[PDB]
């Protein structure tokens, strides 16, 4: 019932600007959930309020000191 896992969280390696009505606008430092991958360098995310895609080149998977 909603209890688990979504996947992975990811920030903005900068503010990022959507020219596409599809394409999503974001600001450097934010945080995105990927439901699906679109392309090779496009992902699919959704954000309250804003829904759309991004290019997987302006984000990556950061890590936490969890864990060395």
């Amino acid at each position: 019932g909603s209890s688990g896992s979504s996947g992975k969280a990811a920030r903005l390696k900068f503010d990022f600007q959507a020219q596409s009505p599809k394409e999503l606008t974001l600001q450097k430092g934010d945080i995105v959930y990927i439901h699906k991958e679109v392309d090779k360098n496009w992902l699919e995310g959704e954000h309250h309020g804003r829904l759309g895609i991004f290019p997987a080149n302006y984000v990556e998977v950061l890590s936490g000191p969890s864990s060395g």
